[PDB]
């Protein structure tokens, strides 16, 4: 049975013949949908997805350096040359740096210093922009106690479907996205197989080298000092140095932002919601009644409460009968045996005609002290049942 | 010749037979003091450093883990557990999930979780303490023009220092290092071979594994947490994730930070400042005098005008009855030679007796024009110079 696991389970009656019932779906919760002369039916969202979402930047947050070289002037003598110092590949510093007899020259002054270090990225982070028009909820349909199952796809644009359930006839769906953000204030960021969705604002102003989406041949980082300094420079010669990975203080700076998953080409996201209007006067009873069954029921698993004060059970049917109806009720008066509570997995039926055949139930049973009664006659199972406030 | 080159050049004028100055000792810096009936001398701080300096707290800023498990447990299946969960070398989690038929209990309820996996650093750093007692300033005292050349050490619990310069007598320091760097409210780090001055709170108060002074045993870091966390909980594991390096954090947050040097051994400092009075009593012209040199002198370095506005010449001497004093002096007018300006280079002597041998001089012009004049006689140096005034 599904959904008797799930913590996150809202309980949605219909009403009458009501056609129409809300629904909220949100991401691992589940829905049960019950409706007089209408078979139980479990909606769940599966997942929520983003496609096509397409590259703004990249920020390099690992970089080593290679070949650092210098050139220097005596005042007087022009400018330092280097011919890496135009190639935009290589970071460079230019600067003026006092000369004289003790280091090489004739005249006391400033002289000219160039210093360059091939710049290359170790690791990099990406940000991609996401539009609303590729958003995509995976949703699952069931008739619950089990094609008695269905898959619809939802997106913005195409908010109506509808779920075949076979012998059951069909629901309707008409949906509404409630993400609760703001596509267009968000990037999704992806750093070493991690992802989270981030403010524009943020992303835009981290001071790392980077450049814009991917790409044009071979890449060419802007800003390539955010991570690389140079060190006070003497006569002859700079040093230069590469500032350390940032990947953990990025992580730091992401302690709040929400968190996303890929799986696989697309962006998964983990939050949001989504509003449903379930249209049910096409969902029926399956056209066939059945006797009821006549042989004896036997717990395979016992009475255990769920979460949300339901009671599951698993029978073994001891009969050759099936097709048959299962006898399944809740009475406080074992003498009477006028119902009481309901059954959530509704109309139940033994399907197989050997012998020993299993199935679950699940029961709603009233508040205080009950009776589950499965079965007929003298070999019935009586089980007393309390249901407290927990 | 030392000190023309240095841009933070401090000159000071003795007095009388004054017997003392006070200078201001700086980090690449030199100070150039001249007096009447005095050798010019150069005093330089050259290093300052801290010796046995003693560790106190390493930072782990980048971890692996290994050999993840977990055990889970149905609720009234009692507590999880692992063979590692209070192993000090593991980080491990304890929580509760939700538990029912659909994973394998029989009843809906909090089932018992919990997951290890063992920590080890892949980089760490050190801080370590400083002691005033252990620091140790260099200084050399020179005679200028230049046993020409002292090194002497002041220490907070030796300020005095004396320095012996052959025969031009001798030289006493007197320093105030308190005047100084002052620690007690510092520590030296090292990262990755760089090295850093940072205060003792801030680094007290880094989010990061750590562990004491520093060990012999294995190491046992507190707070791994600080670079390991658990996502999620499932009904039977939880996944365990490193965060990344915190290199670059460590370094955005030393951006202010004093650096750095340690070769070798011992911390070497670079910010210096030293405040002291240099005793000039013993200090005396030689007691031998010399005859003016006779053969001729040539420019090997034509005149150039320092930072400061002196002027450095550096001349060839081809005679060979030296030791003797070099004719030098500035004169605006030719005929009579009376000197104007002074040299700083004071008391020029050729001191070897060979041939060919080279020489500089540092002269202080006065503004505009006037003549250097070097050796006497018809094959004298004569060198117009034009002083600007401008620096």
């Amino acid at each position: 049975i599904r959904c008797i696991g799930v913590s996150n389970r809202d309980f949605v009656e219909g009403m009458s013949g009501g056609t129409w019932v809300d629904v909220v779906l949100e991401h691992g919760g589940c829905v049960t949908v019950m409706a007089q002369d209408k078979p139980t039916v479990d909606i769940e969202l599966v997942t929520t997805t983003v496609s096509n979402m397409a590259e703004v930047r990249s920020y390099c947050y690992e970089a080593s350096i290679s070949d650092m070289a210098s050139d220097s002037r005596c005042p007087t003598q022009g400018e330092a040359y280097l011919d890496k110092q135009s190639d935009t590949q290589y970071v460079c510093k230019r600067t003026l740096v006092d000369r004289g007899w003790g280091n090489g020259c004739g005249l006391f002054g400033k002289g000219s210093l160039v210093t360059c270090a091939k710049f290359a990225c170790s690791k990099k982070m990406t940000g991609k922009s996401i539009q609303p028009e590729n958003l995509e909820y995976r949703i699952m349909l069931s008739v619950h106690g089990s094609e008695n199952r269905a898959k619809v796809e939802i997106t913005p644009n195409s908010p109506r479907a509808e779920a075949t359930l076979g012998g059951f006839g069909s629901l309707g769906l008409d949906c509404e996205p409630r993400t609760g953000l703001d596509f267009s204030d968000l990037y999704y960021l992806t750093m070493n197989n991690k992802h989270w969705l981030v403010h524009k604002e943020w992303f835009h102003d981290i001071p790392l080298p980077w450049h814009a989406g991917a790409d044009t041949g071979t890449p060419h980082w802007n800003n390539k000092e955010a991570l690389v300094e140079f060190k006070d420079a003497h006569a002859k010669r700079q040093t230069v140095v590469v500032l350390g990975s940032q990947e953990g203080a990025v992580h730091t700076a992401l302690a709040g932002a929400l968190e996303a998953e890929m799986d696989g080409a697309k962006g998964r996201l983990s939050s949001g919601h989504l509003k449903c209007r379930l249209k049910m006067d096409k969902l029926r009873l399956k056209g066939v009644s059945y006797s009821l069954c006549t042989a004896a029921f036997t717990f395979t698993k016992i009475p255990a409460e769920t979460l949300h004060g339901t009671v599951t059970v698993e029978v073994q049917y001891a009969g050759t009968d099936g097709p048959c109806k299962v006898p399944a009720q809740m009475a406080v008066d074992m003498q009477t045996l006028t119902p009481v509570g309901r059954l959530i997995t509704a109309n139940p039926v033994i399907t197989e005609s050997t012998e020993n055949s299993k199935m679950m139930l699940e029961l709603d049973p009233p508040f205080g002290d009950s009776y589950i009664v499965i079965g007929v006659g003298e070999k019935k199972i009586t089980h007393h049942w309390h249901r407290s406030g927990s």
